[PDB]
């Protein structure tokens, strides 16, 4: 599985969904997650993230290990997103800000 981590929160560009062949992204108010059973690990999405928030499961940073299980949890509850949309209004003010997990919305 590929994993979306911290920097997608409050940025949510959705460029990553374009490239996904199996459509395993699920959409939350201000973050996207990859469904881990569905992802085929083609790695096509992680060049496409402007926030460079996607990581192969085995490359997730040590301080972001939470995100692996979070993507699994939330994929189960959020709706499937299959088309790109506009980025969140203030997306590049938040791009690169750290600790954005306290801002996640369910
Ligand atoms: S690694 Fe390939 S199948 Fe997995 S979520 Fe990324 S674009 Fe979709
Ligand atoms: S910021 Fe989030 S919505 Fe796709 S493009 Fe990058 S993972």
């Amino acid at each position: 599985a590929f994993v979306v981590t911290d920097n997608c929160i409050k940025c949510k560009y959705t460029d990553c969904v374009e490239v996904c062949p199996v459509d395993c992204f699920y959409e939350g108010p201000n973050f996207l997650v990859i469904h881990p059973d569905e992802c085929i690990d083609c790695a096509l999405c992680e060049p496409e993230c402007p926030a460079q928030a996607i990581f192969s499961e085995d490359e997730v940073p040590e301080d972001m290990q939470e995100f692996i299980q979070l993507n699994a949890e939330l994929a189960e509850v959020w709706p499937n997103i299959t088309e790109k949309k506009d980025p969140l209004p203030d997306a590049e003010d938040w791009d690169g800000v750290k600790g954005k997990l306290q801002h996640l919305e369910r």
